[PDB]
């Protein structure tokens, strides 16, 4: 059994063509999980996920901050204290649109990695 | 299966009373349950204060994380209280439990593979 304090684990930096931004911490990874892996997703102010799409579903709970959900079509910002389902293969992503950083868990099974 | 995304605050589903055997004071949202999880489910536990589920093990893993309060975690052997932005596993078979020692509600999030049930 692991209880460990989710702001200790080093988050990691992610600066791509898609993503900007973001830092992730692997809560639950790879080494551990039998079946799905547990990140923490903190988007700094401007931060973006952009439009994407993959095989398998996210399991997200929003912890901090009001995110922007990025839709097919159009977009949606919900609070703290949401859940969002995202269906396999449904396109989607995150925009951080306030002057502080949000935070979401995001859960995905480990066929798509940690 | 099916397509979209489903976006919903958390205590929009109303707490439905756990009691059974090695559990009492505790209630349960079922966020992403089995009708929709294709993989593993969502829920959002609330530990009434005193309330305790007790020591047990399963055939899957737990993961967990605390949204609020301080959870005591019940541990084959001892225990370990850890607070809200903490997360924990349980391996599969393990031994473990929960308390709330304190006088407010604790909650957490609990996802376990949908084999185990929601
Ligand atoms: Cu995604
Ligand atoms: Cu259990």
């Amino acid at each position: 059994m692991i209880l460990k304090r989710a702001y200790d684990v080093t988050p990691q930096k992610i600066s791509t063509d898609k993503v900007r931004g973001v830092r992730k911490r692997v809560l639950i990874g790879l080494k551990d999980a039998p079946n799905f892996v547990m990140r923490l997703f903190t988007v700094e102010p401007g931060g973006l996920i952009d439009r994407h799409s993959h095989p398998w579903e996210h399991e997200i709970f929003v912890l901090k901050g009001k995110l922007t959900v990025l839709k097919e079509q159009g977009e949606e910002t919900v609070e703290e204290g949401f859940y969002i389902f995202v269906e396999p293969n449904e396109i989607h992503g995150f925009r951080n649109d306030t002057d502080s950083e949000v935070e979401f868990l995001c859960l995905i099974p480990k066929e798509g990695g940690e």
